């Protein structure tokens, strides 16, 4: 019987920060406009999504 | 030993600001979209880089 975590995290540093970041700026950087969402909001949507 | 420096620099005329100028002009003429980074924050990322 499991919980599915995102890793340890205390501040930006963490492995999920520095994913979300990486994410990010994949995703921002495919896409032609002003996103409205930050790199927090994609990873915990892709949280979200698991 | 040896610090790290961008060379002196008293004003926008140095060739640290006329650097961060060009290389600023290349990425945000590459980069579709608006940026929300000046060219300072740029070059400033690029020495902490190094």
């Amino acid at each position: 019987n499991f919980t599915p975590t995102p890793g340890e995290s205390y501040n930006k540093n963490s492995p999920i920060n520095i994913a979300a970041q990486n994410v990010y700026t994949y995703v921002r950087h495919m896409n032609s406009g002003h996103a409205n969402y930050e790199q927090a909001d994609l990873m915990m949507y892709l949280l979200a999504m698991d």
